[PDB]
């Protein structure tokens, strides 16, 4: 399924963008709260939704930020990417097992 | 990592029965037309972010079709998954300009 693999590294990649821009933004918090504020600001005139175009922005006007948000990036990617597809498989099965028994005891009792 | 991994699993989970759907539909497109068109009016109704009360709405207006979007769901599973944690890696690195320069003084 090519097509769906595609698709998806993309929405993935995207994801950990949020995820690593939401651990800046704590962190910012407690280390640098001007920088906290800007990213909030930032983040409001620019969807995180389109990662690549947020961060290209990101990149003209605040390219040390930019450059922690990648690095936090990857680290988050790196530790875990290869947890999602046993987490995500079992997840599945054990839904599909759960919605499945939910119907069958609706049409039997 | 682990809170992250948890949101990011179920994040995934919510996807990848979203591509179950639109696969399922363009299937109806073909062989089903009427249930098609069926299926976005329920999608337009019941959105596809708000993963589990789509599924059970649909248990409750056509019992067939959620069937099929937990097989074809876990067969997108199985066939994608084990992909993703070398695509998103691979494509995070190579766009990251600094990754080769932090290679490059690395070797230097
Ligand atoms: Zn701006
Ligand atoms: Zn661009
Ligand atoms: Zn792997
Ligand atoms: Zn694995
Ligand atoms: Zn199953
Ligand atoms: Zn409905
Ligand atoms: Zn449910
Ligand atoms: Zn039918
Ligand atoms: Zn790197």
């Amino acid at each position: 399924f090519k097509k769906v693999a595609k698709e998806t590294a993309i929405t993935l990649q995207s994801y950990l963008t949020y995820q690593a821009v939401r651990l800046i933004s704590q962190q910012l918090s407690e280390t640098n709260p001007g920088q906290a504020i800007w990213l909030g600001e930032f983040s409001k005139r620019h969807p995180i939704q389109e990662s690549d175009l947020y961060l290209e922005a990101m990149m003209l006007e605040n390219k040390e930020l930019v450059l922690r948000i990648l690095t936090v990036r990857e680290n988050l990617a790196e530790g875990v990417l290869e947890f999602l597809p046993e987490m995500v498989l079992s997840q599945i099965k054990q839904s599909n097992g759960n919605h499945r028994r939910s119907l069958l005891e609706r049409l039997t009792q």
